[PDB]
């Protein structure tokens, strides 16, 4: 999820 956050924004 951290990654997937980190690429969101």
């Amino acid at each position: 999820l951290a990654e997937a956050l980190h690429r969101a924004l």
